[PDB]
């Protein structure tokens, strides 16, 4: 698709057989998802820092599908103010900025 | 320009005869520039929230160039971890999510 930025760019998620909303943001170098019960082993991840860091776990090559595009790849569960598709899902799906 | 997401989206910006470097934040609705002494009237915003809000100044109708795309905008003054182009200003170079 092409996503045009009058409103804030807001997709449906598929993940864990759960359908979620999730902002797509550039801002972000990785994805963040509220508590969800991704299966198997992770690792302990720092995210944030400014006043502080907040303890995530990183899940890897997790499957996801973003707008109807299955892919692969890395994602940090635990606390946001919201569900965040960062630049490591975007390079996945193809999503590119353009002017 | 098609700009891929494998780095963070810094872009080289014109404002007040001033070269400056700033992201491309899709997660942003506003843009937000570090202090910069633009001329004329502005009036008080408060953005952030989270813990407080951050005053800044508004300025309106204020022209700006980004990757040598010449726009007219509201940009956003003060305090800000790095400069920022927002929702806003990517609607006025006409730059859009694309996969």
């Amino acid at each position: 698709p092409q996503i045009t930025l009058w409103q804030r760019p807001v997709v449906t998620i598929k993940i864990g057989g759960q359908l979620k909303e999730a902002l797509l943001n550039t801002g972000a170098d990785d994805t963040v998802l509220e508590e969800v019960n991704l299966p198997g082993r992770w690792k302990p991840k720092l995210i944030g820092g400014i006043g502080g860091f907040v303890k995530v776990r990183q899940y890897d090559q997790v499957p996801i599908e973003i707008c109807g595009h299955k892919v692969i790849g890395t994602v940090l569960v635990g606390p946001t103010p919201a569900n965040v598709i960062g630049r490591n899902l975007m390079t996945q799906i193809g999503c590119t900025l353009n002017f």
